[PDB]
């Protein structure tokens, strides 16, 4: 059993944050609510989550940020949390972290939440891959 | 299109390393060759790779290790590389990093390589999840 959910458009509907996107810093935080859409423009879910920039990776200056969210799809909830490099976030590169099925279709499944910013504080593309 | 390959037994056939598993340290490295087995004990692939313990993460003191390998299955090759916390490695917790299909059945697929050490320098279980 493997499943893939493609999310060609994910909209940031509300975000409260103190990130400076041009010069982000350790200790900056954000809280967000998104809406997830399929290839036809139908809404397939929402997400509500938060993040904190925690440390700078010493090898390359990556801005290591801990994300936590609950993704509510029409057929169940998936919790996702883990690490991303905020330099990848702000440069429209893919980021990822583990996801754990909480309810519905996803109970007992585990996998990965992936996304890439396409518009600052407004839009992304995403994939959820579970097994 | 999503696939899950379960590897209930993965055997480390050769490892050359200078890790002290009881007290691992930054700058310790390893090179490994593994064989991957199905539920019946039939061989389904091999991997060849290497790792280096690079830095320590502050939230949890994680011993942040960069892994790189190429996984050769009977029907194609998958490259995997990224970060793992060596304290998870040495305490038999699951670790993961991204995987990219290189050839065959896996060309154009991306996903995740996951494993958990069950015997120091000798055994693991694993999953490869792609889409």
């Amino acid at each position: 059993q493997a499943l893939l959910i493609k999310v060609p458009t994910e909209i940031v509907v509300k975000v409260v944050d103190d990130v400076d996107v041009a010069a982000p810093a350790v200790g900056q935080v954000g809280k967000f609510d998104d809406e997830l859409y399929d290839e036809a423009g139908a809404q397939i879910g929402t997400s509500s989550g938060n993040f904190r920039i925690e440390y700078v990776r010493p090898t390359d200056g990556g801005l290591m940020t801990y994300y936590q969210e609950d993704i509510t799809l029409s057929d169940g909830v998936i919790h996702a949390e883990g690490w991303a490099d905020f330099n990848d976030v702000r440069t429209s590169k893919w980021v990822f972290y583990p996801a754990t099925g909480v309810s519905g279709r996803y109970l007992g499944l585990t996998g990965f939440r992936q996304w890439r910013m396409t518009g600052v504080r407004k839009s992304a593309e995403a994939r959820i891959l579970m097994g």
